[PDB]
């Protein structure tokens, strides 16, 4: 049996960065059901950073995150963890009335939001069919996230603080007993005051161990690839560019490019894997959209991208839970806001006020809280 001040179930970005801020205060034990911690969402997205993107509260914790991605403490990564990658939405289906809707809504949370037409939008990314484009917004502010140096500085800060990150510790059994919860895996029991549930797609399954009413978590599937740009361009400054509608994305990546229908798909908690149709939509979405013609994709996947009913993410304590603490309904924004939600998620189980630089961008514990959520 080993104590801890903190418990927390799954090592993804929500488990890492929430234990992160946490191991500076007390004694985090991280258990993970894997080999290893990232093989899971956190390993699998498009590992892009996008202000404008979400619900009101997802770009709230988004622009909130930027600070410790741009400035992180000494130590932390070898190298930066942004790289530059402004963030193209092209109209494809002439609609100007959402065109301009998307541009003043992004525009009011970040100034340097541009409206682009046509001409503009084509010189910018060439291979975009001129007959197919009415228009764009352009946001210079966007961002790549080097995902796996995030992920290994969260995990790596929680070891330097004494704390331990488990691999092939899935929790199998969780009871509260005498005041603490206890966690049994095959590999050892584990006792502590506060369960930090972070299992990604299956924080309600955690729930369900545990005796906690759920949160209605829905896991949905999307599926990427990347694929052999034409050996003649040079598509590597190229932006991220999304359909109006996000029927697609595409956006280089290592000499390639990273495409996706961008579906969300709803499935239970799994190992996700490709459907071929995903693929084959997401293919025909940028042929129908530009001149590229794309080959057998080199590589596909598929990960989750997980939602509670308001589109918004979860951290607080369980309503008649005493110690349970939700980290939870990341979507499609879960490295995006890892920051925010990591240093907010353990001042709230600590019982803290939220920072001053998360109030300041508008964050509050109640939008946070899981008891907005069902009647
Ligand atoms: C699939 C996917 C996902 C994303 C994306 C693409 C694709 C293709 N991107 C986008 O399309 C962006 C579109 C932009 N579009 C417009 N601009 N217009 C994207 C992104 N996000 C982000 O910011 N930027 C991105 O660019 N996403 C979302 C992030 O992928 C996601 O939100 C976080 O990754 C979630 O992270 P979590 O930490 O919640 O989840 P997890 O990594 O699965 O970890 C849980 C751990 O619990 C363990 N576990 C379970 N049960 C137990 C147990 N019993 N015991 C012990 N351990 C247990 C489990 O084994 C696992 O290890």
């Amino acid at each position: 049996m080993i104590e801890a001040d903190y418990l927390v179930i799954g090592a993804g970005i929500a488990g890492a960065s929430t234990g992160y801020w946490l191991s500076a205060h007390g004694r985090v034990v991280v258990l993970e059901r894997e080999a290893q911690p990232g093989y899971h969402s956190t390993g699998r997205s498009a590992a892009h950073y996008t202000v404008a993107y979400g619900t009101p509260q997802v770009r709230a914790l988004t622009a909130a995150s930027r600070a410790f991605f741009d400035n992180p403490p000494a130590g932390f990564c070898e190298h930066p963890l942004l790289s530059p990658r402004p963030e193209m939405v092209v109209d494809f289906s002439d609609d100007p009335e959402e065109l301009r809707r998307q541009y003043e809504s992004g525009k009011a949370l970040v100034p340097q939001m541009r409206l682009l037409d046509a001409e503009q939008a084509c010189s910018i990314v060439p291979v975009l069919r001129r007959d197919k484009v009415f228009g764009a917004t352009y946001d210079p502010t966007g961002a790549d996230i080097d995902t796996d140096a995030l992920h290994q500085g969260y995990l790596r800060g929680i070891r330097r603080n004494q704390g331990q990150v488990l691999c092939n510790h899935e929790a199998l059994e969780i009871r509260r007993v005498d005041g603490a919860w206890e966690v049994r895996c095959d590999a050892g029991s584990y006792r502590a005051a506060v369960l930090v549930n972070a299992a990604g797609a299956w924080c309600d399954a955690i729930a369900g161990l545990a005796g906690v009413r759920p949160l209605g978590l829905q896991p949905k599937r999307r599926s990427a690839f990347i694929f052999a740009p034409p050996p003649g361009i040079d598509c590597h400054d190229w932006p991220m560019l999304v359909s109006l509608d996000e029927s697609f994305f595409l956006k280089p990546d290592a000499g390639m490019l990273l495409g996706s229908p961008a579906n969300a798909d709803p499935v239970e908690a799994h190992d996700v894997q490709p459907e071929q149709l995903d693929i084959a939509t997401g293919m025909y979405l940028i042929e129908e959209a530009t001149t590229l013609t794309i080959r057998r994709p080199e590589h596909t996947w598929a990960g989750l991208r997980s939602f509670v009913a308001d589109g918004d993410l979860v951290a607080g304590y369980a309503a008649n839970a005493e110690g349970f603490f939700w980290v939870a309904a990341q979507g499609g924004y879960g490295i995006q806001t890892s920051a925010a939600m990591g240093e907010a998620s353990a001042a709230l189980i600590r019982h803290q006020p939220l920072p001053a630089h998360l109030r300041e961008h508008g964050l509050d514990e109640a939008m946070l809280s899981p008891r907005r959520l069902s009647p």
